[PDB]
């Protein structure tokens, strides 16, 4: 299931934030 490797990207935007 790639597909579901989009949701990892989220992790980088997450980290900006912190």
């Amino acid at each position: 299931f790639p597909r579901i490797w989009l949701h990892n990207l989220g992790q980088h935007i997450y980290e900006t934030y912190g």
